[PDB]
């Protein structure tokens, strides 16, 4: 029984270890992750004047999301390099007992913080019609919290109890589904009473939102998407998962933010 090796990254690291490629690739993608958030932070701060007052809370929330994402993704990247160490004899990177072990906590904390802000921020750009701001907000914040919390519980069982992993994941997915349903309503109401240029941007926001948020349960499942014998149940799963999380992060935070900013501009003077 493999004592050292919590989560799938540790498990792989403690058994098969990571190739140079896999270790370096993962380091670099996580580094790109936080680098982009820092760039984003400066972007959202510096452009805030370019939208009308009434929209500025959206740019503000983007900036705050960028701060949290930069800090926690920076910590996650450091946690990656600290957790695995090169063995010359075998020529691979293994879980380092004198390190702290890989910890998904950083990313899940980032999600808990950012999910409510990302869902919230669209409400400061669009106008609802027949829905109440407070109802939509409360729905977003509750479902968002529950989605991440149940996900985080699931994640614990990733190695040790796949049944629990998947059941908690399914419960989490239910909250996710509900978020998608609410957000679709928000975008539809948001499209009413605005210019076609604005409607087009909102169509794109919907598509970006749907794809980028769905990447997360994708990445959660990733090591198992070819069965317990398959090619992804390996350092290849770890690489894929971290790549997909990073793409999702950039898309759901930065690209999302840029589209909302462009929507606010389109509404702002035009
Ligand atoms: C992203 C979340 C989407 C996930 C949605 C999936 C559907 C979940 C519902 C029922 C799962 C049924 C349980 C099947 C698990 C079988 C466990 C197994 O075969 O492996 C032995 C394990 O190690 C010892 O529990
Ligand atoms: C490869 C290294 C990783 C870097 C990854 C890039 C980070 C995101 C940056 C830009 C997103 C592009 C979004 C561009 C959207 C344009 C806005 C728009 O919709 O058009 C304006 C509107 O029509 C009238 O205001
Ligand atoms: C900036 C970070 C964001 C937008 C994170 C979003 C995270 C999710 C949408 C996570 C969803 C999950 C499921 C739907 C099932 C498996 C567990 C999660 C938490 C990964
Ligand atoms: C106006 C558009 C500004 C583009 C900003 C490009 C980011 C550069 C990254 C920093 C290196
Ligand atoms: C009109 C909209 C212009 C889009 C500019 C988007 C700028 C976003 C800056 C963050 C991404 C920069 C990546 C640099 C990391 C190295
Ligand atoms: C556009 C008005 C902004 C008011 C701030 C509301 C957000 C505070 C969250 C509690
Ligand atoms: C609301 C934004 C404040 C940032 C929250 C993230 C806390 C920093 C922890 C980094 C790990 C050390
Ligand atoms: C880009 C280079 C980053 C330089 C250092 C970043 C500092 C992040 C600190 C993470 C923990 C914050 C403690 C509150
Ligand atoms: C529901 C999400 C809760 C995530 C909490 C994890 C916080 C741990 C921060 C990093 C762990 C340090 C080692
Ligand atoms: C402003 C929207 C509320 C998000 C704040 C962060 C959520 C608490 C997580 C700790
Ligand atoms: C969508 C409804 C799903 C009901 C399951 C609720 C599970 C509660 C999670 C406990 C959190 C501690
Ligand atoms: C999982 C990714 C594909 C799902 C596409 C869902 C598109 C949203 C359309 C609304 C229908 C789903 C509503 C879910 C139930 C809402 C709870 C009330
Ligand atoms: C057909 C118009 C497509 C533009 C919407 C944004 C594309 C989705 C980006 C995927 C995120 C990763
Ligand atoms: C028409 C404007 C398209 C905006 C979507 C941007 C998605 C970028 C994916 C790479
Ligand atoms: C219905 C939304 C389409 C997005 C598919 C992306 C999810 C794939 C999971 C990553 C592997
Ligand atoms: C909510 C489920 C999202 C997972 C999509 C990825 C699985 C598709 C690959 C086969
Ligand atoms: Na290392």
């Amino acid at each position: 029984t493999q004592e050292l090796g919590a989560n799938f990254e540790n498990f792989i690291g403690a058994t098969e270890g990571f190739s140079e490629i896999a270790y370096q690739f993962t380091s670099h993608i996580l580094t790109l992750g936080y680098a982009v958030m820092l760039a984003g932070l400066l972007y959202f701060i510096l452009t805030i004047k370019n939208v009308d007052k009434k929209f500025q809370m959206s740019n503000i929330l983007s900036a705050v999301v960028m701060v949290s994402a930069f800090l926690l993704l920076y910590a996650q990247a450091q946690n990656w390099t600290s957790s695995f160490t090169f063995n010359e004899e075998v020529g691979r990177y293994f879980l380092d007992p004198s390190g702290d072990l890989f910890n998904n906590g950083y990313r899940y904390l980032n999600w808990l913080i950012d999910v409510p802000m990302l869902l919230f921020q669209i409400l400061f750009v669009v106008s609802l019609t027949t829905s109440k701001f407070s109802s939509v907000r409360n729905q977003f914040w509750f479902s968002g919290a529950m989605m991440i919390i149940t996900g985080y519980i699931g994640q614990f069982y990733e190695v040790s109890n796949l049944t629990a992993f998947l059941v908690w994941g399914a419960i989490s997915s239910a909250f996710f589904f509900h978020i998608l349903w609410v957000m679709k309503k928000v975008i539809n109401e948001g499209k009413e009473g605005i210019s076609p240029a604005g409607q087009k941007i909102l169509s794109n926001i919907w598509i970006l939102f749907l794809i980028s948020w769905t990447l997360y349960p994708g990445a959660y499942l990733m090591p198992y998407l070819t069965g317990v014998d398959g090619f992804l149940y390996s350092e290849d799963g770890v690489m894929a998962r971290q790549l997909v999380y990073t793409i999702a992060d950039v898309s759901s935070k930065v690209i999302y933010g840029v589209l909302l900013f462009n929507l606010a501009i389109t509404l702002s003077k035009n």
